């Protein structure tokens, strides 16, 4: 009877899945935009009421909004006019609107091409980036004070992120920080300068008569990176007449010495900051918890107060070290580190002592650190069932490490595995939110009583629409490789036959620290291949992935390309042996990281694959970027790892890419994982007289994501997988 | 029984064509290369002797790829270090060697990097350009003298063309013209100013870490053009403590009112110049005769001297307007222009009298004039059998516009209908080229008794082998359209079998004046798809195409993209409902403006066609060069043809596609027709939601010539005929 999930389905996003997105603004209370008007919930009294109606949203272009309240309720921020550039990174317009006389400010307005705006914490203090440059408005209707004169295009970022910082270190355009009470307002500043420049064109519209080039200072392995410096302004002196009142902190010696990054900030007091720096290698980092000198506005360092951690056997952190969460008195912090066993977990230090306490322990990892209060602190592992895939939230109490109690665990065990929590201020509050197994679950609950308040969404719509498709069900389950445990996931048509013989799909990521196989709902172009299709399609973690420790995740130091790939073929191999895959048609496919071992599994020779396709896959590291691929290969020269990164470049096995039917997929405007990468890749195939097909995407970066491209690319990877396995 | 001529036979060209190709040097002797010995043979007389041993190859440290004598037969230029730059451009190396006492002059070399070199009509000077300037060497060991000094990279050409002089109108890059007695040296300078730049990605060896931007000066429909001077240099002042005496010659008023180009330069005696210049609009054309005054330097116009040339249906010429063969004397000229019938002929023009007196009419037309002489005059024209696509050779007496000879109709009438000729010096000797419809047969005749001297190469080789190979047939018919009698061509596969359906391919390039339709015998990828796949491949030339008279040519002027594509609709039709062709099987293929044609069939949506393959195509005009696209289409503004511009995009018809199956493929560093055309044309396909596979050739250009490449997308292209054919 029932339909089954089809590529429409899917790429017409008919079967939607809602979440709720909430902005916690006290200890107990929260906004959250319905429809277009801001509610302001009361978690401790359950009541709401409107906080400001639908109409004040005048959209002054297309569409609108995402909305930031001042800390002290006296205004809100209302950004629109979204212009995307990276991953991270955009401009937009804002308009401050008075919560008071309740009327838009007109006067002393913020810029056009706003690149980031941002309350103080406190009070209604505006800081913004235009033209790389900070300005600060200590009122919404006076004029902004400009911070900095030396913003320029292409060479000098004060207060957002050049693009190698974006995407590989900060994970954000952002880069400035107010302190607690508003007192200072610390950025960074990086240099471009001598940072190469990768060139694209990019076609535009159809009526542009000659292509533009886009250039970006993006640093490929090796290359020159860029500089940074850090700045602390006193923003109590801010006048139209005054000079702008700042201190720069330096790095430690140990990371002055050469090149390094600036990974964190967190701001401990309004009298102390702390910084995370790391030496370009990443296998040695370290916390500086600098001190404000009231006498002479001076951010003074200590050896005392200084932390190392480092790593002998890969990089420190799983893709950047572990933030330290500090104390309210701001005495001591904990941070999640290896222990002697090579598994995360966390660690307790005293802001002034080297030595730290590990306050949990075990063959599983802390996720991260959620909220800390005088009494407790929460964090998110993957202990629960002993599920390296799946996430909960738990509670330890600080004067009893023995006292530690599972929050969400058993709120749903069937349903809900995996967590992410959302703390209030004080965290005497946290919404839920649950992403499977099962249809994802919001819910608010007290700290106090650990109850549930309420329910925010259940997406009890979406359960309806569903019983009426044969959907396809997921299963984790666990194989042995290297006398060790690997979880594999496979995905399974509607149904499922039985000893019935099936045609395999692997989708595979499998970069370093990665996580394939989880217990996450998603409604994805696999459930399509399942459920439509009758494709099984797999997932496995091997070595080099994350969550499971260092043992693990490290086995790929040095050697990307090496196990990770091998892993591949050696479960699929398995996989195969199973009695309801048919191993005559076993494909594979992955999009970046995934391209590339999507790749190297294809060019391989091992005879188990039939076809592949990869999506804007990395093919040669040197043509990546630093901060990423030097943090697991080194440096590409001779008197270092240069011989790994030329024995791993997927053009180096194209020969055996005359055993496979193989589909490359780029787009043209990648800022990422720049075309380059397959323009070489395709060309070692040609010069090699190897035949394969091919897909370029005018103008789609990294994402393919805009609409038309996403159903091209998903239909025309549909039509190849179906052509390579025989299906109509 | 026999094989079939495969793929791959047409890949590495295992059946050979032997050509003989031989330099005049006087009225009768020619240089020929034999076994890499530069023989010098004497006509009539058949004997030869050594004129270098290829021992002198040898002891050279390189490989010399091309070589020259001076006239003087004292030196020679030996080429090396060819580097290819755009379809004629190129930079070498050059080394000259002393014949007389046999060796190597090695002071005062030539500098590497050259970007053009030629010696004068007599003796042994030398001119040359490098780094866009002009320099004159009057003896191979002494410093060269300067010319010019305003030469600089993407701007200034002195003595050689710039991208689009090159490509559009003089198909060279050289832009010197020495004197007959070397006296003086003429010369254009290029300005490119003001001219855009097209931006494109160069990828390199996998090496190179990041991209090269190459960029070139490149008018594009209605933008700014490069401008142009000519000059005339009194070489015999030259001297390195004296200045260059030049003369500036500017084109008649009525062309120098505007845009303009310089489309040819003709010396016709020492103290005699004709200039050819063009107007922006290419419907006006104007031959300025200018003369020497010894009393002043100057070149002297006069309006008597002047011929202006127009068109009231199109443009001058077929793709530039004829040039001037003027008579020994310098007093009258005979050049091709149209008939009142338009019909292009030989008119007899005197230099100062604006009437001129066709020699030559019909409904057929003159090619081109081969010889002159006091007596007689050598063209080649397609009246032979009312056949518009074979060319012979006649002779017409001066003195006689009655007694006109066919020097090449019976000589091998059904193996050679296909002509074209080289003379000696003084038209004492001609040598014949035959390419087909048999096999290419080259001869040496004497202008005296006309009788074949002998037999330079007959090709016996080739046909011994082929005659053990399943070659298939080419004929060549005709059909109506319109009421008028159009040529077509089908390679018929062996054994045909009239009554068996076979799929039908249609080869297209439709361009203006341009013909598919010949007997030239040609090894294609065609005859491999008709003798091994039995595929039918079919070629037709409709409205538009050259060499039938203006009537048929001009129908496409101001509307490309229109009748021809049309014609090829229609056409198809008719084949299609032959009897020994499956409807249900019928493609088309094309490259350039034939991919361009290809596409604007496939999109046309009138179901003749099943798949179709575009390469390197044509998609919107705007994005083609000046020269090319406002000849045949004028200004893409409103006031002007913007509108014709607008509806033949390929563009515009994105939607049709959704009913057939497409491969697009494009080289990526195709710096004619650059990739942006098909990265636009792809986004409206996918913007269209329509499905289609692409195939993009890393840096691979307009011709995708590469060894590796060229194989690549012929087999490419083979499988998808294939697939959409249904073949195994
Ligand atoms: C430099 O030039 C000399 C010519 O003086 C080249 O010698 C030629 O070498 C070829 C190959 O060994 C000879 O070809 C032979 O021709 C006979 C016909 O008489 C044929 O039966 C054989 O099958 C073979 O093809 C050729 O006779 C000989 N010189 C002549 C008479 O043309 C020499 O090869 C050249 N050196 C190089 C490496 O360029
Ligand atoms: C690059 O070369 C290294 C060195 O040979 C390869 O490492 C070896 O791989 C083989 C086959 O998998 C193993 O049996 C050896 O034990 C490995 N030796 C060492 C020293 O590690 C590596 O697999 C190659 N990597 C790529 C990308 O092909
Ligand atoms: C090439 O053409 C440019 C104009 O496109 C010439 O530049 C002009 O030079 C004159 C005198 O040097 C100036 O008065 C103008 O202002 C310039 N025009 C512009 C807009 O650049 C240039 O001189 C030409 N080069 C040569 C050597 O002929
Ligand atoms: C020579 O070509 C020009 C350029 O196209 C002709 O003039 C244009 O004619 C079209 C219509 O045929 C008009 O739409 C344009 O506005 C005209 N532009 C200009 C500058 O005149 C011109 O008529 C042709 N000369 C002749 C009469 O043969
Ligand atoms: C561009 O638009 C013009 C105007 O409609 C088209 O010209 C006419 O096309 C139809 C269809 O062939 C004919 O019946 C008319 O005789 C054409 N002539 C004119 C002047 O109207 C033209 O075909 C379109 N070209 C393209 C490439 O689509
Ligand atoms: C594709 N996955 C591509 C090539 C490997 C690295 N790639 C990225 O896009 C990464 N920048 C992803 C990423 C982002 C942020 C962090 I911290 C870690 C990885
Ligand atoms: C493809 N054939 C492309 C689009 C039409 C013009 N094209 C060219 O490549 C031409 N530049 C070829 C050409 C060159 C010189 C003359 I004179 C005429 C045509
Ligand atoms: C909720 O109701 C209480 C009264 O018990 C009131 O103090 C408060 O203002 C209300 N808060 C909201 C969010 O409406
Ligand atoms: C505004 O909110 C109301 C609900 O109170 C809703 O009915 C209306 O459609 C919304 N208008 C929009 C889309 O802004
Ligand atoms: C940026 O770095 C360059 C050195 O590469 C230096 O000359 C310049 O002063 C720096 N700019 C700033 C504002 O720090
Ligand atoms: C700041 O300086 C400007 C002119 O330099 C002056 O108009 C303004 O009044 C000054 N600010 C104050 C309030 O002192
Ligand atoms: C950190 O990495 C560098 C660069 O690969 C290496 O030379 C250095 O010895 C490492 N330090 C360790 C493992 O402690
Ligand atoms: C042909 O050329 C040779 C020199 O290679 C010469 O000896 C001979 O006399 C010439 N033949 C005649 C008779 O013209
Ligand atoms: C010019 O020629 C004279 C000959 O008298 C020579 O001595 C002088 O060096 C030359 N000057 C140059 C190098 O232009």
């Amino acid at each position: 009877s029932r339909r089954t999930y089809t590529l429409t389905d899917y790429l017409k996003s008919t079967f939607r899945v809602k979440f709720y997105t909430l902005q916690w603004i006290s200890d107990h209370e929260y906004l959250y935009k319905q429809e277009n008007n801001i509610l302001l919930f009361n978690a401790e009294y359950g009541n709401s009421s409107i906080f400001l109606e639908n109409s004040t949203f005048d959209e002054l272009g297309y569409s609108t909004n995402d909305y930031s309240v001042s800390p002290d309720r006296q205004f809100i921020l209302f950004e629109y006019n979204y212009v995307k550039q990276w991953r991270h990174s955009y401009t937009a317009s804002y308009d401050i609107y008075d919560l008071n006389k309740r009327q838009l400010i007109t006067e002393e307005r913020i810029p056009n091409n706003t690149q980031w705006i941002t309350w103080s914490p406190v009070g209604h203090k505006l800081a913004y980036v235009w033209n790389n440059d900070i300005y600060v408005k200590n009122e919404p209707n006076l004029s902004s004070q400009r911070i900095t004169w030396t913003g320029k295009e292409n060479v000098i970022y004060n207060g957002v992120t050049d693009w190698v910082y974006e995407e590989e270190v900060f994970s954000a355009y952002s880069a400035l920080w107010w302190s607690p009470n508003g007192t200072f307002l610390a950025y960074a500043q990086f240099n471009d300068t001598e940072v190469p420049l990768i060139e694209y064109s990019f076609y535009s519209d159809e009526s542009l008569q000659y292509p533009k080039t886009v250039r970006i200072p993006y640093p490929k392995a090796g290359a020159e990176n860029p500089t940074v410096k850090f700045f602390v302004v006193d923003t109590r002196t801010l006048s139209p007449n005054a000079s702008v009142t700042s201190y720069q902190i330096v790095p430690p010696a140990s990371v002055l010495i050469g090149d390094h990054y600036l990974c964190g900030v967190t701001w401990v007091t309004e009298e102390r900051i702390s910084l995370q720096w790391i030496r370009r290698a990443q296998n040695y980092s370290i916390i500086d918890i600098c001190d404000y000198d009231e006498s002479t506005g001076r951010w003074i360092s200590s050896v005392a107060r200084q932390h190392i951690e480092i790593s002998t056997t890969g990089w420190v952190g799983r893709f950047r070290p572990a933030e330290p969460h500090f104390t309210s008195d701001g005495n001591s912090f904990y941070k999640i580190i290896s222990n002697e066993e090579g598994y995360k977990h966390i660690c307790h230090f005293q802001t002034d002592k080297s030595n730290c306490t590990f306050i949990t322990k075990g063959a599983w990892e802390v996720i991260g650190i959620e909220a800390l209060t005088s009494d407790y602190l929460y964090y998110i592992s993957n202990e629960h069932k002993g599920m390296p895939g799946g996430r909960n939230l738990y509670r330890i109490q600080l004067n009893d490490y023995t006292k530690v109690t599972c929050l969400s665990c058993e709120l749903n065990p069937e349903r809900c595995q995996y967590y992410s929590a959302s703390f209030s201020n004080k965290a005497k509050y946290y919404q839920l939110r649950c992403f499977g197994p099962g249809l994802p679950l919001y819910t608010l609950h007290s700290s106090s009583s650990d109850k549930e308040l309420r329910v925010l969404e259940d997406n009890s719509a979406l359960d309806k629409m569903l019983q009426d498709v044969q959907m396809p069900s997921k299963k984790l389950d666990v194989i042995n490789l290297h006398g060790t445990k690997f979880w594999y996931q496979m995905i399974l048509p509607p149904h499922f036959d039985k000893s019935k013989k099936y045609p395999l799909l692997i989708e595979v990521y499998a970069g370093p620290c990665s996580q394939k196989v989880d217990t996450v709902f998603r409604l994805s172009w696999a459930t399509y291949l399942a459920s439509t299709e009758n494709i099984i399609v797999a997932s496995f973690d091997g070595r080099g992935s994350g969550y499971q420790g260092d043992k693990i995740m490290h086995a790929i130091n040095r050697r990307l390309g090496t196990f990770e790939v091998e892993d591949q073929i050696e479960a699929t191999r398995q996989f195969s042996k199973m009695g309801f895959v048919d191993d005559k048609r076993i494909a594979i496919w992955g999009w970046s990281y995934g391209g590339y071992v999507t790749s190297m599994v294809l060019g391989a020779g091992s005879g188990v694959f039939k076809c592949g396709i990869a999506v804007a896959p990395v093919s040669k590291w040197e043509y990546y970027d630093s901060v990423y691929t030097e943090r697991y290969m080194g440096l590409p020269t001779p008197e270092d790892n240069l011989d790994y990164y030329r024995n791993s470049t997927v053009m180096s096995r194209a020969e055996n890419f005359k055993q496979v039917e193989y589909l490359l997929i780029h787009g043209t405007a990648d800022d990422n994982v720049h075309f380059q990468q397959s323009a070489q890749l395709s060309k070692a195939l040609v010069d090699a007289g190897v035949d394969f097909q091919t897909m370029w995407y005018t103008d789609e970066d990294h994402g393919i994501a805009s609409n038309m491209a996403h159903q091209h690319i998903y239909t025309h990877m549909s039509h190849f997988l179906k052509q390579c396995f025989s299906l109509p």
